[PDB]
């Protein structure tokens, strides 16, 4: 009878689609279907491709202990045509489905709903990302918000709560599959498929592993959130953004219970633990401007995203690029979060803007390059999130970053890493190198390098770029496009 | 009226010249004296005078809060010197000291017991530092033994069990040494006290911290010593070996303590745990094997440390040295142990066992040279325990490791490191490189290399030296020495 | 079914004042089952089944008090109008003061006064001794439960007392006494609920705990125990 395609919602409780059409009291087909081709420029990433398939084995398991056969795999370039040929297989009725909101799928769900109406198809889509729609919350004269501040503040006094989680399903029964078929779906090229599996070693994909680890920060670092959000020397966040991307853990059950420890730490006196989730509700809001932003002011072609350094004349040196990959720029801090990106498939907030930071103001290459490499190297690799995020440090919108202007590692250190630990332990050379120096190596004495055993160029690089050739080429850079700006 | 005279015995449980001292009746008068130019070549090195400077201010205060002024500490370049000033200054009777048994105590200390004699001082040596002094195991004719199993397997089979440890002194009586004073030692060069502090990150040198690590060993790791003592993985050892080279703590109290943990044990059906008292006892043995060798078969000049490979053509390069001692040989057991070794002054001991292999039999360097280079860098810089390490691995002894042969990386590696997270931990770079190929990269395919972000020679070093050419040199450089041992 | 140990959740008194949702009760529970039931923990994912039942029984009681309330052309304990109770102050005196002799029923009642609170089932073997072996009216011992009870509920209470009398057709068999060694097992196997109740009774064996009048005396002797005194 009814068929639930899945997406970016990989979890069972607080799954719409999946509790309403468990609770019509007929058949329920799950199934997902895999045409990365209707992304485009967007196919996902090459440790996203690896997370998707972890955590659809993850979720088949768990559908089939609930009753179901199988989850039902479909491989086609079109959603529609596959979603189509789907119930024409199994006589289904209806396709309930999460609505997304990334330009993308806004587009292609839109036209799926009309392809499946005309074959007589009932399709109903649901909520399942966002704590309120983005077409909830507006301005007073009742249109879209465009600066965080005042979006969130009006979230956070929106008439009604965001919904309740639902209940996952007692049971669901979907009949006979023995001659519904799927057919594999291939994720990883073979020659990288060893390489993919030790990211196993820092993520459990799954809707499963995403609650336990909810409930680990709930009753661990949240309470210190407040003083600690900033560090990455520690375990100081959720590390909750690839189950979130996935759908595979509620935000609305996130806001609820965390707004319900807030109240009960108030009520203890726990002033610091109470102003800890507010600023961890602020994150989660980020989140919702996300969807918000990629809604109302989606971007194509007159303001495609950053459009306003369309005339920035970027270095196009591919060595360079590859320095920043390899983290062998010279800079730990830099060269520390590099390596961990490619180790572990995840960064710190901070750490995500000191390696972005520095990809585009010191070494100043194409920032759509390092975009790229953000999206294959990322497990949370996120469309809407990951726009929001490098907009917010090249300055392409009002709350973004100051953009001449290059920020001094040692305050990066200082505000992310006080005792230099973060890069000692992703960067073992640099053990010995005390404190004070560790951000900044190549303005120590040469009596210090050698009594940390460092000699710059053939221990741990020398900067491949210096800060002051790099403020004065951003001036050059700028005002030059500035110059192209008022000249058309 | 008693000078208790410390020196690798910095603690104050089971100190047989202490103890004693105390119990005689009349004052004690604790002291250090710093003569490190009688030491020669082995003249303590850099990270192992730091941990003397941090365990003597932790033993002062240790001796003050029994009843203490000081321990008097006295700079010379001859002991007795600095001894008999120090009998005449503090005005004493009598001189006690517990006797070591390395090659240049041994006779230095004997000049000062007559030394001390001939001025009028009583002078009484006791054992601090072996279950079993060295004349009191032999064999059946009365002769030392040659071999390390048939000597563990009398002191094993002793008509007598190694000696309880002794308490502490109830309280010490110093009397007024308001008078006598102490000369501010120097440890650290001010070019290294900066590095020489990030030490203290992984370690803590003391009487006291050195009991808590043997009761969390005792009490965690030690019952799966038997299975896991040779992976580096894992913390599977009880890392007391500073703690011990330095006397902090009583070997005799930790063959006592092991051996009721055993009692125990066996009791209780845990047969494995059994073993691994029986094994690790054999380590530490192991250190009384040091003793045993040093005393019994001293480096002559008839005959040296390392005789066997008197004719051996070393290859002279310090460049080769150099890249040995950052860690960038290409070899990833190896530079993850060299990594280590510079950033905690500790290695595992089959790490070591790898490293110091790696030195003589694929860039074959004159084994003076790492010996040196050890004797720099490890805080259990220990001068018979590493003349028996260098002696095992290159064959000199007859228990030794073969000489006419190199050890595959892989079987290091499935030894040491199963699933290749030692190398992980200390070589990020190589993270997402599979453990199929983790331990001799050189030989995966570029696509596999690829596919771990891996570009042998910029991201990761190539095999400084290859194993067939090291092997083929091995041939032709023991030819070359058992071609000239016969022409002698 | 044990009292022997914390077995069961001890929300009792919060429920009753309402200071717990049980509609939060049900959402966690049902919750953790998904969990377990995924963990092949089977056995707990049927805790989870039974738990919910128990919070169901709460459900019942106010689903009786609304649908059959008591009216006076049948009241409470209207099966039982012409049961020609025991009227003896002086049983009731022993009952409260936990005096009995049984001792499941003795370490029940110095529970009940010492912490306000008792175990479903001690409360099934206070109750069901109190109309079946003293034979006291119902009334009686609903109103002390109602002075002692940190839960005491007014449907609850109901649906308990009209469960152990017989007057659901759901309820407890009426003409039928539980033999005390049944109680024990059930609910006390060890007999170490009587024990830390009733220290007295600290050395006498699991196999007579529950009904010392059947020791031999040289077993009772054996335990220290004058039947009596
Ligand atoms: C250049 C750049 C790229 C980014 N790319 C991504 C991406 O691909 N996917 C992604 O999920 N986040 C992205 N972010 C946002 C942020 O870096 C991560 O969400 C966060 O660091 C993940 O750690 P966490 O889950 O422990 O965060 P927490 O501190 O635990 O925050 C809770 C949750 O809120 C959300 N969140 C928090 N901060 C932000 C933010 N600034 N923007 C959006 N959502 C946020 C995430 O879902 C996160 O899991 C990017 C940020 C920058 C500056
Ligand atoms: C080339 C080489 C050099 C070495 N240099 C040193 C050195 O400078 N100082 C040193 O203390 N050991 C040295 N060793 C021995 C061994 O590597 C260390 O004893 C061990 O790694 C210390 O770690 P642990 O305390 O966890 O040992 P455990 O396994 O926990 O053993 C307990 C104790 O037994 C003793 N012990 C164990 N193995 C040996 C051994 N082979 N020889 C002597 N004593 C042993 C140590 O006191 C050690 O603390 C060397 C070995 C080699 C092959
Ligand atoms: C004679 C008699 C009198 C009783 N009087 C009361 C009373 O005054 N107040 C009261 O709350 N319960 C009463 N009960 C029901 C039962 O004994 C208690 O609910 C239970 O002992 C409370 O312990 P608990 O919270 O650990 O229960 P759990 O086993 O942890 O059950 C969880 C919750 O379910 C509810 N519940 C469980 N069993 C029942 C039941 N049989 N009927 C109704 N709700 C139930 C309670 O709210 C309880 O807190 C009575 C039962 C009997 C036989």
């Amino acid at each position: 009878r009814i068929v639930v395609w899945f997406r970016r919602d990989l979890r069972v409780e607080d799954n719409p689609a999946l509790a309403a059409a468990a609770r019509a009291g007929g058949e329920v087909v799950p199934a997902y279907v895999w045409s990365p081709e209707e992304e485009g420029p967007y196919y996902p990433g090459r440790v996203s491709r690896w997370w998707i398939s972890q955590s659809l084995n993850h979720l088949d398991a768990s559908l089939r202990r609930l009753g179901a056969g199988k989850l039902v795999t479909r491989r086609s370039a079109d959603a529609a045509v596959a979603l189509l040929q789907l119930v024409r297989d199994t006589g289904a009725t209806h396709v309930y489905f999460n609505h997304l909101y990334d330009p993308i799928s806004l587009v292609r769900d839109r036209r799926l709903k009309e392809m499946l109406a005309a074959e007589g198809i009932v399709v109903q889509s649901f909520n399942s990302d966002l704590l309120y729609e983005p077409w909830e919350v507006v301005d007073d004269e009742g249109q879209p918000f465009t600066m965080f501040d005042p979006f969130w503040n009006r979230c956070l006094s929106m008439p009604y709560d965001p919904p309740a989680p639902l209940l996952p399903p007692k049971r669901i029964n979907s009949g006979d599959l023995s001659m519904c078929p799927s057919e594999d779906l291939i994720f990883e090229d073979e020659s990288e498929r060893g390489s993919n599996a030790l990211l196993a070693r820092a993520w459990t994909p799954g809707w499963q592993n995403a609650d336990k680890a909810l409930t680990a920060f709930l009753n661990g670092p949240l309470a210190d959130y407040s003083v600690n959000r900033k560090k990455a020397d520690s375990a100081s966040t959720s590390l909750l953004s690839p189950h979130l991307h996935f759908g595979e853990l509620s935000v609305r059950k996130v806001f609820h219970l965390v707004r319900m420890k807030q109240l009960v730490w108030s009520n203890e006196g726990n002033h610091a633990a109470e102003e800890s989730c507010t600023l961890f509700l602020r994150s989660i809001g980020l989140r919702e401007y996300s969807r918000y932003l990629s809604f109302n002011h989606p971007s194509s072609h007159e303001r495609p995203l950053l459009a306003h350094l369309r005339f920035f004349p970027w270095v196009v040196d591919e060595s360079y690029f590859k320095i920043w990959r390899q983290g062998r720029t010279g800079y730990p801090l830099v060269d520390a979060g590099m390596r961990e990106l490619w180790a572990t498939g995840w960064l710190h907030d901070r750490i995500r803007v000191v390696v972005a930071s520095f990809f585009v103001k010191v070494l100043q290459l194409p920032a759509r390059w390092g975009m790229k490499y953000f999206w294959d190297t990322l497990l949370d690799a996120d469309l809407e999130s990951d726009a929001l995020g490098w907009q917010y440090i090249t300055g392409s919108l009002p709350d973004g970053r100051e953009l001449d202007r290059i920020d001094n590692p040692q305050f990066e250190g200082y505000k992310f890493d006080p005792h230099g630990e973060y890069v000692r332990r992703w960067i073992p050379e640099l053990a010995r190198l005390p404190t004070e120096w560790i951000h900044h190596p190549w303005d120590a004495p040469v009596s210090v390098l050698q009594a940390a055993g460092i000699e710059l160029g053939s221990n741990y690089p020398l900067p491949i770029v210096e800060l002051d050739a790099a403020k004065g080429r951003l001036q050059a850079a700028l005002s030059e496009m500035w110059q192209l700006e008022a000249a058309s």
